[PDB]
């Protein structure tokens, strides 16, 4: 619960994180950060792996995301991707496939002979 793994704690006897989910900082706006306890509202969308570069995200509903972070909350790094953001700011997120991919891996590694670019908008915080 205390996230001896990553942030879910799951898969292993706990406490055994791939950490791939790649965090990279672009730009913030509005005034608050999303992390922890705090509602959450943003978006991503997905570049290559599927048809190379800008294509659609797992967060590409067409709605915004709107949960609360808050420790243990999604998979091993949509905990961290969100924590950190803040509002009206963008990043760029790599996605592992032990982790956002969906923690099954249909590639080696799809990421790196692939390329998964999942860049990110928050626009709200509660």
């Amino acid at each position: 619960g205390a996230m001896a793994l990553e942030r879910p704690e799951i898969d292993f006897p706990e406490g055994q994180p791939p950490e791939y989910l790649d965090i990279t900082d672009i730009t913030e706006g509005d005034g608050p950060e999303a992390v922890k306890g705090s509602n959450v509202s943003m978006h991503y969308v997905g570049v290559s792996w599927s048809t190379g570069e800008e294509f659609d995200a797992s967060w590409n509903r067409g709605s915004t995301l709107d949960f609360t972070l808050g420790t243990g909350r999604v998979i091993k790094g949509w905990d961290m991707g969100i924590a950190g953001m803040k509002v009206g700011g963008r990043r760029k997120l790599v996605i592992p496939p032990h982790l956002a991919y969906g923690d099954r891996s249909p590639s080696p590694a799809i990421k790196p002979g692939e390329t998964l670019i999942f860049v990110v908008d928050l626009v709200g915080v509660g």
